[PDB]
């Protein structure tokens, strides 16, 4: 591959932001919003990222929560499992744990992508 | 092993469903319920899967949320860490984020199993 | 490395507990509290662990929920992503899903650390 076994990103909207790690030791690639939305108090919402992704073979893309938002605004990430064979747009489902709404302006880093190494064997069913 | 390093599944109840990936690129193996239960609004519940599993060495089984259920019914997965040395029955703890109960009929895919590769070294305690 | 590619732990407070797996097949290293705190009903809180950690290269440290606490007290773990380049103190953000507060005495195992293998390639942006 030379290195086509990396994170293939395709911006769908011009407004989109290329995912990027914020440190040499960072685990995930920052993931920003492409729209202005409000995560309802005690409610959820799916934020468009405006990008599609192709995870490296042997891994899946887990949308994990950013420490900041979790801490300060009790924001959590629901679902978050992006299959290697997913060609659609990455949507980020946020859940407001707090009693007060949460504002999201375009461009904001609303989550982070982690390329988690998984194993995808077959199922050996044990009879007796 | 030839391939005994795959997902060993043992149905405990005849009603059980063998976990299975739904795509070539899917990350997890579908996980169905073996009973009819209701996930209480704003409450949780542990759904029996009726199966026991033996994860491949070098990984653990993370019970992750299905995108659909998360999106449409604000259903989330609590706990979800199945150790390689777990011989009991896989129980799936679902949490209803919504204001309205959620019905689960036997056979339904209530979560997905992901064989996540972990490293299990020893702890090197740094003194001074 | 010989084996300096293991979980490097540095107790910050004498009161701290060295993370440790509770089984040969356990996926995570137990993580205890270093203080007496209360996880507010329907609220969150960041529990100090009194330790700093250096994850092995090629992985990140995911703070996962303990099955017990999740089941019995509807306790969940928010955020939970500790980067390999994190030199600060591991803080554990717990979220009380239940209607009743949750007490945490010093020494208690409040979560578990899982050294999850990730891949950290570069981003190949697909133009046209
Ligand atoms: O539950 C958690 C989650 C994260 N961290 C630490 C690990 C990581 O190295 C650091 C990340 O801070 P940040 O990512 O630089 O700020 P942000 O999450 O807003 O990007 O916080 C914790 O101690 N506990
Ligand atoms: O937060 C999420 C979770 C999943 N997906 C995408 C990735 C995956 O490829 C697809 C999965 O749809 P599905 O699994 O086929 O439907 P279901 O989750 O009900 O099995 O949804 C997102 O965009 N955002
Ligand atoms: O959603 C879950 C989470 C865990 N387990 C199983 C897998 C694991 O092998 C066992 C762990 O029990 P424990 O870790 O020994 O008790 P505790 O979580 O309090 O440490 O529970 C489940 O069946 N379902
Ligand atoms: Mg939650």
């Amino acid at each position: 591959s030379e290195f086509m076994s990396s994170l293939l990103v395709k911006k769908l909207v011009e407004s989109a932001t290329t995912p990027m790690r914020g440190s040499e030791g960072a685990a995930g690639y920052d993931i920003s919003s492409v729209e202005d939305v409000v995560v309802p108090a005690m409610g959820r919402i799916a934020v468009s990222t405006g990008i599609s992704i192709r995870v490296p073979d042997g891994t899946y893309g887990r949308i994990a929560p950013r420490s900041g938002l979790a801490y300060k605004y009790g924001i959590d990430v629901l679902a978050g499992v992006i299959d290697e064979d997913y060609t659609g747009e990455v949507k980020v489902i946020l859940y407001n744990t707090t009693e007060r709404d949460y504002i999201i302006k375009k461009g904001d880093r609303i989550a982070q992508l982690i390329l988690e190494q998984i194993v995808t064997p077959g199922v050996a069913v044990v009879l007796d």
